[PDB]
C-alpha cells in the first residue's frame, strides 16, 4: 500500500509534473482512500522524497557492490555506469527530484549527502591511484572529483531530459568516461 | 530610469529571491510610481530576464573579442576566465537567472542559445586544434564541447552560490583549466 503509492507516483511523474499530481490522483491510484494516503505520508512531496530517496540508495548500494570487489579505463566507466543505469532506469524520479531541490530543503540535503560521499570515494579512489604510481599528482584530489561529479550530474541529467544542449543519451557515458580518464590519468 | 529599475533589481538580488521583491521595491528603488514601473516592464520576471540578458550578452562579447585576437593551456584558461570574470562579477543575477529556468520559458530559451552558441565555438576551436595536429581526434568535438561547457555552468555556479559540494571559488578556474586541457590534448 505505500509500494502502491510510490508505484503510482513514479507513473503519473512520467506523464506530468508534480505540481499536476494531486493526493487524490496518489490515493485513486494506490486504491486507497485520501485520507487513508495521509497515514503513510504527510505529503505528495514527501512521496517524491521517498522516491528519489531508494533510488539514490540504489545507486550508492551498487558503487559499493563494485567497491567490495579490469584497465583503468573500464574500471572508470563500470562505476559512472551504476549512476547512468540507475537515474537512467528512474528519469522521472532523476527529472522531479532534482527539480525539487528548489523547493524542498530535505531534497536538497538528501542530494547534498550523497554527491560528498561519491565526491569522497571519488577522491579516495584517484588518491590510490596516485599512491600505486598509475596516476599523476596534478589537481588536489578532491577539487578534481568534485568537478567530475558536478560534471557527471549536470550532463547525465540533461542527456536524460533531451534538454538542449546536451549530449545524446547513447554517446554520454563514452563522453564521461574520456573526459575521466584523460583527467585523472593526464599530466 | 530603464538603468536605476535594473541596478535596483541587482541590488535587492543580492539579499533576497526575487520572490521577495516586488514592483513596488523596483519601483521604490528607482524613485518611480508602480504605475510608471509598468511603462518601462510588464514583470518583476522581464526585469530579471533583461538582466540575464545583458550578463550573457557581455559574456558572449567579451568571448567574440578573445576570438578576433599564446600557449593552448593559457588559450583555453584565458576564455573560461571570460565566463569566470564575468558570471563571478554579477552572482545575484546569475543565481537568479539560473532558477527562473524553472519557471521561464524565455530565460530556458535565452540560456539555451548562448550554450548552444559558446558548445559550437569550443567544437570549431577543438576541430582547428585537431586540423592543425595539435590535439588528437578523440570524441566527437561537439560531444566533448557540450560535457565541458555543462561541467564549467554546473560547477562555476556551485562555486559562487557556495552550494555543498562545490569546488572553492579560487580553485574553480584551475580545476576546470586541467579538465579542459587533458581532456582536449589527451589520448
Ligand atoms: C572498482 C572500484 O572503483 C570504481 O568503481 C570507479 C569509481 N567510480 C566512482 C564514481 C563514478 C561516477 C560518479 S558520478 O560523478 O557519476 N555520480 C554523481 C552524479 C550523479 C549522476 C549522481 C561518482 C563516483 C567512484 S570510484
Ligand atoms: C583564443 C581563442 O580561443 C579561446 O578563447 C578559448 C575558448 N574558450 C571557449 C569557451 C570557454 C569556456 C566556456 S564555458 O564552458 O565556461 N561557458 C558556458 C558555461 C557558463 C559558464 C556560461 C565556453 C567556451 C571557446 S574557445
Amino acid at each position: 500500500r505505500e509500494l502502491a503509492i510510490l508505484a503510482t507516483a513514479e507513473n503519473l511523474l512520467e506523464d506530468r509534473p508534480l505540481a499536476d499530481i494531486s493526493v487524490d490522483d496518489l490515493a485513486k491510484g494506490a486504491g486507497i482512500s485520501r485520507p487513508t494516503f495521509y497515514f503513510y505520508f504527510p505529503s505528495k512531496e514527501a512521496v517524491l522524497l521517498t522516491l528519489l530517496d531508494r533510488v539514490v540508495n540504489q545507486a550508492d548500494m551498487a558503487l559499493q557492490t563494485l567497491a567490495e570487489n579490469t584497465d583503468r579505463e573500464n574500471m572508470w566507466r563500470t562505476g559512472i555506469n551504476v549512476f547512468f543505469e540507475t537515474f537512467g532506469s528512474h528519469k522521472a524520479v532523476t527529472r522531479a527530484g532534482q527539480a525539487a531541490r528548489a523547493t524542498s530543503v530535505e531534497v536538497a540535503e538528501l542530494w547534498s549527502t550523497f554527491m560528498q560521499k561519491w565526491i569522497a570515494y571519488t577522491a579516495a579512489v584517484i588518491d590510490a591511484e596516485r599512491d600505486r604510481g598509475a596516476a599523476p599528482r596534478t589537481l588536489p584530489a578532491h577539487e578534481l572529483a568534485t568537478a567530475l561529479n558536478l560534471m557527471n550530474e549536470r550532463t547525465l541529467f540533461a542527456s536524460f531530459a533531451g534538454e538542449q544542449p546536451s549530449v545524446p543519451e547513447a554517446r554520454v557515458l563514452d563522453t564521461l568516461v574520456h573526459i575521466w580518464v584523460t583527467s585523472i590519468y593526464g599530466e
